[PDB]
């Protein structure tokens, strides 16, 4: 797009600063820079990002977002490991979205500020 040239979920980990949950480490590569940046975002921030996109855009403009209640009974680390994938495909979908999605303020905010 503008600056952002590629994004990906690079890896994640199991934090305890309140109690849980996981953090997803997101690698971003901008046009104006040679080195990636990395930001850290939980499942619920990506959710909160989608929810705010829906306020201002029609859903058919946006990727679908990955949430299953519990598949059936599963499973701490296991869900983290399926989110690495699902969040990453969300991200690829969201940034090859129209320009007004890819480059809109709500999606640049999401991606500024390592922990914020």
């Amino acid at each position: 797009d503008g600056r952002i040239k590629e994004v990906s979920v690079f890896t994640y980990h199991k934090k305890y600063n309140p109690d849980k949950h996981y953090i997803y480490v997101v690698r971003i590569l901008r046009e104006g820079q040679i080195e990636p940046s990395f930001v850290f975002r939980t499942f619920d921030e990506f959710q909160e990002l989608h929810n705010k996109l829906s306020i201002i855009f029609p859903l058919w403009k946006l990727p679908g977002f990955p949430n299953r209640m519990v598949l059936g009974r599963t499973h701490i680390k296991d869900v983290a490991a399926k989110r690495k994938i699902e969040l990453n495909s969300y991200l690829q979908s969201l940034m090859n979205a129209s320009t007004d999605v890819a480059e809109c303020d709500l999606v640049c905010t999401f991606f500024h500020g390592s922990h914020h």
